[PDB]
């Protein structure tokens, strides 16, 4: 197999057998609990990347099955965003999240460049309680609960938050450790269809953690809940700041 | 954390919490245990990137423990390595492993780029008998055996063995699915120290998986199986060619 | 919170995050087994409380799955329900019913006067029977099997059916223990949509206890056996006769 | 079952077969774990009721073993009490309780209006402490510890505080969702035989819940923990202030 | 239960309670793993019961999932399938299968005469990997593997290949051994709704057994993976040829 | 293999590896407990087919232990059996069994017409008691009991019990859902050899179930208790009254 | 425990409490499944020690179970044997075996020179199938299986075959690693007594492993299985031919 | 025993089998973590006992596998301890100790005057991460995590700092509840050999506890995590300051 065709080929490792694949990505039945809570400005400005802005200093938490995605498989998710501006847009930053599922985790930051770690998530219904958790090993670091479904919420309003850019800091080291990726991405989630969309009284206990350190963004006041459920298309992200 | 601070800080993401560390990644006490096959040369020649030459039709099957290794923590690895020629020079090609631990799966993949996946091996010595097996999910995919410290080892030929160099084809897409790196990278394990190093006879049995495909180098004759414990240094690796 | 305030937001205990929210109380993909019976009239008019008046000596006893329930959550539901006439109005009487989740046994109760207790309901799949069972703590006092999907049911009949009045009597003691509320209250499921259903042969065993007396209704002959699914809405009821 | 003979009938849902009955209700060895903690004021005056005021800024966090309940069975339960007066008489308001036996649950909400939910408290020894918890579901949202026995109370005392009021905002809605039932009652704990009571070292822990808020009312220092078993009647409740008059 | 009411009530035994109920066959989501490889054409000759004739050596071994079959229940099945001609035209050849559930057993062999055993099929997605596995008591006799939903396949095409006739050589024992019935049957699945198709990498594995010779078919090459959801009716059969 | 190979190897599905096979079938120590119960007459009537004539109202409830069985292997069984007269013979009619292995079950429908149902059937000494249980799925259909060996019985009478003539109703329908095959057969049980045989007190307990209907033949009174352990051959049938 | 004591007392170690004792060896109701399969003749050569010689190239494959043996206790046994010729006399050699016992293990060895070595075999009954397995540590190396007892043996030739010699290699080694004993010894089975015997269907799958190599005898074609219960004693073995 | 003996043999209760042995107390492979915490001021000041004297407010928290402790066994130990200077000399405090060995906890007490009270420290690496708990009881206390082996840590630092003067509080009540003991310990650990020393990011987490009131110095900011393993020697310890 000559040099053309492995440079013709080439998409992801193993050459062969890639550790994931093209999409298009597609996910069906993505549930979302979303925990919004303000937080030491200092907290956010500590980790938030020029040429990125502050906006409000408010961390959405984030729990989220992904029960079916392709190339990927059924998994769960974890993270923290932060609403940021760039450019006049409004728009997300995504500072941690964790997954129980390699090939999204692996394609998730050589791809795209989200800031992924692993992670046991669990979102489920107990009774009346929805309960998110993320487990880092045996170490709880994330416990967020909502009430079931007390409210419909304007969907309207949740399909232009799902429509805002989402932006990424993408560094990806060369083999002598400086590094040969480094930029800000831009990416949306497209095709959205919403199935149901709802607020509750909500709740959030996060624990410090070394390796996963979404502690240190700390719970002031919980501000939001919101629970839905949608289909959605994960498009490819473009680069919107070379820092090299 | 302003503009030029990102672009000289920048190593893994996430910037502020990098999902591996810089080295020296230096390991004390890992255990190999290696089935040396003969295969079909065919399905060799299919799979080996030139500027790369195959020799020998042959595959080393390695089951490998880790207990102790900087940045990465305590962990096992399997894979399929074949014995290669660059430019002349004879050296290895790594095709396949699995690892049961993300840091240095990420790390891995994203500095030198080891073709790595998510696996389950496990080393383990049941009484007379050494077993090497690797599960991915709830499928067996790999299991080998060997006897006991059946006899010691030529070390100083195997440490030979050892100083040759190892290559890897690093691939990673740009946020479009093309590719962003696509080179070939020699990296080498140095000051090393052997501990003990013994032959016994040895079995492999691979099974086939769609995602994970060892078994497409199908074992026609198992030739020799060795078990060595040593410490090493995993140096940082180096461009040797960049299709790009 | 002033006096006046209290009054304006007084729903549910506890004042300040109520055992149970508001609504609409939206149903999705309820799932019922009903077995009909044919019982002894005398133990009927027992129970009966006039205005109510009886139609024929049938029971149907319910087992309902609430996956999907707002405000509420996941759940599950068992008892016995039986034909009524009001002024000469077809309806229904719920006699006693069963449930594994607090917020709907609560709000059932406080709010439209269902005669709920606690119990520990179950309806599933196993093979190629739909059993649904009642244990109360450590007893089981029903058990009830069905074929699976026989023949489709007359979607007419079961939407006319689930327009019909159901009357409850609700009570309430007053600190004293005499009756604050003692009325017969009046509701409707609406917004119903019927996605399955179907008829099969069934059965129903009951069993004695103390506390959850199904059995005082004893299975003389079941009757028949209907299983569906469908989405509704738990409309509030309506006071229709004041016995104070 | 004529019309008539159905009022006289009439105690609780479903009438023919209790969930709950009637009294007289008889506590055998009852069990307490009482931590009292300073909490923020403005935690506390937004969530009292006036006519209610508040008194000292505390909060007294319990954890209560009920083996033998009449009427009930043998049940646990944990909850936030805090010190009110009304009408400048001292007493205790209930704010959350919390228990796994569903007779006393209802019985609770629907007679005296004790704000009442399900939850799973536990009240154990383990070795040389006392170990009180509430776990909400898969959620653990309260841990109390105490030592064991430490030192003896002043029995005669502690009934100070068993004599006083308790007052309850009882609401129960009607079917269209406005009030029915809007009052302050006032209850008393009746007989009361103490057969221990002791002080030692406490500890408190409590974490958020979305559908049982506890930490709400922060936990600033712990103060003092209690520890006593009595045997105790509950006596039917009165109203006091009715806001739906 | 007079003579006459035998011969025209007559279904299935027992007479009084069948051990399956007369159609319509409606199945909802149907979930399909197909592996098609290629086999040995003399292991497919041996087999294959003339007027039926071979077409490429190829066996589709399935692994499905019916959660929700009228009359049946809930249940999976896995299977041999081969590419035949009859007449000259087109279609399937059912040559092994087996299922965990009684009443399409019996219901499958004795109306259509479907080539049933029992057994223990499982399909279900294990992170990144769609796992099929069948087990005859404690033996493993197929593994197959595939991808997650790589690449959409071509539904219009797909229901092309739904719609080619299914033949089945039905055998039914008279008392003294002899062949009572023994006859090709022709049956279509209609109505077919597909709810989604694709494809990815695939692999299977298959192991020996005396009672479940799945593996007389040998897997000599993969050459294609699908995996779909579809409901669907399974109509009556036809005979096409007796050999009585 | 041509069309009169197929026609002369047939016997069972699938013709290449037939889910039972011909016999000789032979039985050793086979283990029974037999509980004979009085019923109501218009019980019996309701399912005994003409030209079969009633005797007794009497039922004969058994739980058997097939431990060795030629061509089937190790299994249980439980079942209703019914005097009945036909041509001035007495005899009995199998209205309805269940067991736990598939050869003797699909074999004992296609072949002779044994009226068989999938469950799970228990016969074991339990100290001083012998317990036989039928389960169907997790719900229990019957429970008997006998004391352990309290008389030995007369062989001579029990042998001609086992020597009398034993009438199916064998139903197997057409591809179309009309029966191809309904008639009454006749089969023994031969070359028997009683090993051990007593009676003591006996009890039986029957729970209704919509697809296990043993409990619609009511137990009103308990007659008489068996227990005996033999070897046997269950020979063909052959048909004594064709409804076609 | 005087000197000439030693010598005329000793019979296995240890001296005072031999870990085996003097037969006759008499076992009762063993039990056999053989897998008789055809092979690659070259592997035979390979491992058949002159003066022996090789006849049809196959392998008696057999699982045993012991479950009464004089001395040694209940156990099982899985092995490997070849038909042979010595000086033109049809016989068989035991190339393989593995135990669950250690006294026949040890006398096994030390007395007749069987090749045993310690590993976990199995034979039972799972519904319609006998099943064979071998385990060596966590690895399982066979797997037989066999439909139940299908068609009754020719005893009579049965007991030829249990008539002809068995031959075995025993080598012991001098306490210097030099062969002390090494010598072809002749053992008959005698006083058997044949309780049934079976045909059936077969299957064999083996798996390598470096300690237990029966897979280095391949199954190109499994050609017969028989299964069967005795009673036999195992007689003291004579040398027929002497190495030294 | 002779009174004057018994004099000349106490050492320990019980007299003729001491709960612990005089030593030298050899530690091999003591493993620590340690993160370094700075607190309240006023908490510290609180609890040290003149004439200690305060230096920066920080708080080491240990977490201490002592595999193998001579006399005493094998076990682990966790607590707190303080920066102090005593005559201007700079040293450590032990304010509480926690361990799951009873050995080490009479001995530390009654010889040294460590503060020691019972618990289940552990100290193990899960994957990535080091993992320090303390449970007293079902009551979790102390968490403490640290990446594994980021950089090398100073070993001069380490062992200036394991050279230190280590403080303790001995207090011994007379048997009227006076204190009998109550003296200022100085000891030293000596022939200390460093294995490995390391640093990386660190976290803890506390809760309180009535019995073991670690929480009382509550966690403000972690400043620092060292990780490193050691042989040494506890040295007997002297009084430095006698209150009484």
């Amino acid at each position: 197999m000559k040099q053309q065709e492995v440079r013709q080929r080439a998409f992801a490792m193993p050459l062969t057998s890639p550790a994931f694949p093209p999409g298009p990505y597609r996910f069906v039945n993505r549930e979302y609990m979303i925990i919004t809570y303000r937080t030491d400005p200092a907290a956010i400005e500590a980790v938030l990347p020029e040429p990125l802005q502050m906006a409000e200093p408010v961390v959405r938490y984030e729990f989220i099955r992904m029960p079916d995605s392709t190339g990927f498989g059924d998994y769960s998710e974890s993270g923290q965003v932060i609403p940021v501006t760039f450019r006049g847009e409004r728009g997300s930053y995504t500072l941690a999240m964790f997954l129980d599922d390699q090939p999204p985790l692996a394609g998730g930051r050589e791809l795209w460049g989200f800031p992924k770690k692993a992670g046991k998530p669990r979102l489920e219904v107990h009774q009346d309680t929805l309960v998110g958790s993320l487990d880092f090993g045996p170490v709880r670091i994330a416990t967020g609960t909502m009430g079931y479904k007390y409210e419909a919420l304007d969907r309207s309003a949740l399909l232009a938050s799902l429509a805002e850019p989402n932006f990424l800091l993408k560094i990806i080291p060369h083999v002598d450790g400086s590094p040969r990726i480094c930029e800000l991405v831009r990416y949306h989630t497209t095709d959205v269809a919403i199935k149901g969309a709802w607020s509750a009284p909500g709740s959030l206990e996060l624990h410090p953690h070394a390796l996963a350190p979404v502690a240190a963004l700390p719970v002031l006041e919980v501000l939001s809940a919101r629970h839905f459920v949608c289909d959605l298309t994960l498009d490819l992200g473009t680069v919107v700041f070379d820092y090299l």
